[PDB]
């Protein structure tokens, strides 16, 4: 709903609106994704909500296939021009579509694809089970990066979302995370290590690696079967 | 000189001042450092120009030692608080000193230390051979990240330095790279694949892996005569 707005994806994904304490989250998920690709021998990387290809360099340096899924057409156009200039036109592609449409009805990318859900993508879903169930039913390994329920995490997010200029930004503290809502249909929540592992268990996704810094949690998961 | 100014490191290293085209450079530099440490069995990471510990997460995920060197007091204070809260007080450490001072007269970190020169740090040295010569003693390996001489790179750099707000920003075109100067005492040059490999060869640093995207070049080097054991 929110990311169907003209400058909805831009305002959220532009580095200009990023506090300095966001970078640790982005670095942790990058290294987790990179190593998960190598160990599980994933010849493809499917970044759900790629924007301008935030995980293209991972797929590039492993000489793996890439697919960037996002609703922002302007950001996907940057990624298309980037793929051409880098010379990955043969082993890189982009689609302008809802990530749930791709995961449900889309075609396979390579033989073994890793599905990245970067920068608290799972937090922007009210019923995230629908997305995690489509991954589980796809029989593909996945990486899930979310914000933490620490005091420092919530502070960085509050700053981060205010720079983006989310109309009617309201903080809602819960036991298993902190939820930020906006008048423009903006929804985003953080996760506790326990809640995230519990949610993934409910959707039949086994945790093999689990990294957690001050700001973020990142987990590599395998579908049961 | 420029980074001894109170808000010299702050303006250059604040994410808000980064174009979106810069993140690929940082990502490539991170993945190569992460993999170099693993392959070369480095038990310690020494990030020169760490700011707020920009490579701390690499040392964290490898269970390796960490030392952040930077002139910014406020940025090192953020790193100390982060090291404390993430429970790395026994593994991680920080110093507020000139990287050349540390590299010449500083104590070693662990048995096998990899020295990271991140985000075109080597570019901000008029006489970079001074910095490269000092690495031989205290390190078994090093990662050198640096901007490219490409048209797209110079465009991103011009955009990047303008957002940082460098006083009297001037572009000086060369065959080797592109030099950006400021009236603050700011200096920052890019390198060509050839000129970088040539400079590292002159200082006795052998290139092992060499990655290059549209904007940047990143190389893993070994000092000639250093230990290559486990
Ligand atoms: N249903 C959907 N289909 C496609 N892209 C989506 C999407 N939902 C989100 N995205 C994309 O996901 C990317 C990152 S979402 C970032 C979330 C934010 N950091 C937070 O804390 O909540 C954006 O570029 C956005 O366009
Ligand atoms: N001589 C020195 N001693 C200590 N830190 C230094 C230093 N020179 C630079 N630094 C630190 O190195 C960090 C990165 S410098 C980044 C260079 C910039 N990206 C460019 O393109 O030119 C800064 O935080 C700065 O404080």
């Amino acid at each position: 709903a929110f990311y169907e707005l003209e400058f909805g994806p831009r305002t959220i994904m532009t580095l200009a609106n990023f506090p300095d304490d966001v970078l640790p989250l982005l670095q942790m998920e990058s290294l987790m994704t990179f190593e998960a690709m190598a160990y599980l021998r994933c010849d493809a990387l499917v970044e759900l909500g790629c924007y301008d290809g935030r995980a293209l360099e991972i797929a590039r340096l492993l000489n793996a296939r890439y697919l960037g899924v996002d609703l922002d057409q302007r950001a996907i156009e940057t990624l298309r021009t980037r793929i051409e200039r880098e010379g990955m036109s043969d082993r890189a592609d982009t689609v302008v579509d809802d990530i749930l449409n791709h995961t449900r009805r889309g075609a396979s990318v390579g033989s073994r694809a890793l599905y990245l859900l970067p920068f608290n993508l799972l937090g922007n879903f009210r019923e995230p089970k629908r997305l995690l169930d489509s991954l589980a039913e796809r029989s593909v390994a996945a990486v899930v990066s979310v914000f933490g329920d620490s005091a420092e995490a919530t502070r960085v997010r509050q700053s981060y979302y205010r720079r983006c200029g989310v109309q009617g930004l309201e903080l809602h503290t819960r036991d298993d995370g902190t939820v930020f809502t906006g008048s423009d249909g903006f929804y985003s929540r953080s996760y506790s290590r326990a809640c995230l592992h519990a949610l993934l268990a409910e959707c039949g996704l086994t945790v093999v690696r689990s990294a957690s810094n001050l700001f973020a949690h990142c987990v590599t998961v395998l579908p049961e079967g």
